[PDB]
C-alpha cells in the first residue's frame, strides 16, 4: 500500500503512480493514474468517522455529485472503500483532475475582461443547473472553482450544500454560519439561515468582483465585520430594504448606523467593463428578494456573446434527501456512506 506524505493511501490496484495536491481540514486530495481508463485522476481521501460534521459533508457531497452530471460541476466517478462497515476507516471519491484553480489563479495572473466573461459563464452555468435541481451549493468561493489549461471550469466541494427551503430561512441577528465569511451575504449576519438561491448568487458577486481586481471586495476579519465592509460600499439599506427586515434587533443595529453613501462600482474598479458592473451591481444588490436569479444573471448583456439557453442544461428532477442529515449521530452516517457507496465495489 502505497501512502503520500505520511498518510496511508491505499486505492490499489486500479490507481497508481500518486502525487500530492492538497490536503483539507478531515482528508487529502492526490493525483493518480487509473489504469482502466488510462487518464490521471484526482483522488480525494476522507476519513470523517470520528465527527458527525464531517460525515454529514461527506453523505451530502457524495448523494448530490452522483445524482449530477454536468460539464462546470466536479463528478463522482468511482468511490474506493473496504468491502466492510468494519474494515472501512477512510473513503476514496475519485473525481476530475485540474491544473489549477481560481484562487491560485487570482494571487499571480491578472484576468483579461474576456477570461473573467468566460469564468464568470461558466460559473453561472453550472449554478443553473445546482439550482434547478432546487440545490444550494453555500460555499462558493475562488478555492471551489477548478480550471485546466484550457480554463473550463468545474464547481467542487458540496460539503455545506443543502435543499433549498425559502419559507424556513428567517432567523435572529447574529446567528452562528458555518459557509466562508468573505463570500456571506448581507442577509446571513441579519436575518437568514442562507436557505435561499440568493446566497449563492451574492458568492458569485463577490467571485466577479474579486476577478476585476485580483483581491476579496468584501475581506472581514470577523463575524460582524463583515456586515461592515458590505455596508462600506453598498452604503446605507433604503427605507424600503430596512422595511423588509422585520427582526427588531437586525432592523435596529442597521438604524444606529451612520448614513453611508454608495461607493460607484467604476470608482472601485476604474478597468472594468461597464456590462460587468451592471451585472455586478445586480448581484450586488443589499435586498435578496431584489437580487437578480441565475437565469437572469445568464441572460445579462455581459455575456451575450456565451448566452445560449439551450446549451445551458437543467437537472432532470428536483434533489430531496431521504432523511434529514442535521440531527443524525455518526455511527449511522457512517452505515449511509456505506449504503452509497456500495454500487462501486467489485462485486
Ligand atoms: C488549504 C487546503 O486546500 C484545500 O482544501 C483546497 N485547495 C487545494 C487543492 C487544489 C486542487 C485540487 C484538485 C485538483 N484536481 N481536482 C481537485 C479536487 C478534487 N476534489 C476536490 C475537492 O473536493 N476539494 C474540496 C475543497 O475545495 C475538499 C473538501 C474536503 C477535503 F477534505 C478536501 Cl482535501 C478537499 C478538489 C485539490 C485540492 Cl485539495
Amino acid at each position: 500500500p502505497e501512502m503520500v506524505r505520511g498518510q496511508v493511501f491505499d486505492v490499489g490496484p486500479r490507481y497508481t503512480n500518486l502525487s500530492y495536491i492538497g490536503e483539507g481540514a478531515y482528508g487529502m486530495v492526490c493525483s493518480a493514474y487509473d489504469n482502466v481508463n488510462k487518464v490521471r485522476v484526482a483522488i480525494k481521501k476522507i476519513s470523517p468517522f470520528e465527527h458527525q460534521t464531517y460525515c454529514q459533508r461527506t453523505l451530502r457531497e457524495i448523494k448530490i455529485l452522483l445524482r449530477f452530471r454536468h460539464e462546470n460541476i466536479i463528478g463522482i466517478n468511482d468511490i474506493i472503500r473496504a468491502p466492510t462497515i468494519e474494515q472501512m476507516k477512510d473513503v476514496y471519491i475519485v473525481q476530475d483532475l485540474m491544473e489549477t484553480d481560481l484562487y491560485k489563479l487570482l494571487k499571480t495572473q491578472h484576468l483579461s475582461n474576456d477570461h473573467i466573461c468566460y469564468f464568470l459563464y461558466q460559473i453561472l452555468r453550472g449554478l443553473k443547473y445546482i439550482h434547478s435541481a432546487n440545490v444550494l451549493h453555500r460555499d462558493l468561493k475562488p478555492s471551489n472553482l477548478l480550471l485546466n489549461t484550457t480554463c473550463d471550469l468545474k464547481i467542487c466541494d458540496f460539503g455545506l450544500a443543502r435543499v433549498a427551503d425559502p419559507d424556513h430561512d428567517h432567523t435572529g441577528f447574529l446567528t452562528e454560519y458555518v459557509a466562508t465569511r468573505w463570500y456571506r451575504a448581507p442577509e446571513i449576519m441579519l436575518n437568514s439561515k442562507g436557505y435561499t438561491k440568493s446566497i449563492d448568487i451574492w458568492s458569485v458577486g463577490c467571485i466577479l468582483a474579486e476577478m476585476l481586481s485580483n483581491r476579496p471586495i468584501f475581506p472581514g476579519k470577523h463575524y460582524l465585520d463583515q456586515l461592515n465592509h458590505i455596508l462600506g460600499i453598498l452604503g446605507s439599506p433604503s427605507q424600503e430594504d430596512l422595511n423588509c427586515i422585520i427582526n427588531l434587533k437586525a432592523r435596529n443595529y442597521l438604524l444606529s448606523l451612520p448614513h453611508k453613501n454608495k461607493v460607484p462600482w467604476n470608482r472601485l474598479f476604474p478597468n472594468a467593463d461597464s456590462k460587468a458592473l451592471d451585472l455586478l451591481d445586480k448581484m450586488l444588490t443589499f435586498n435578496p428578494h431584489k437580487r437578480i436569479e441565475v437565469e437572469q444573471a445568464l441572460a445579462h448583456p455581459y455575456l451575450e456573446q456565451y448566452y445560449d439557453p439551450s446549451d445551458e442544461p437543467i437537472a432532470e428532477a428536483p434533489f430531496k434527501f431521504d432523511m434529514e442529515l442535521d440531527d443524525l449521530p455518526k455511527e449511522k452516517l457512517k452505515e449511509l456512506i456505506f449504503e452509497e457507496t456500495a454500487r462501486f465495489q467489485p462485486g
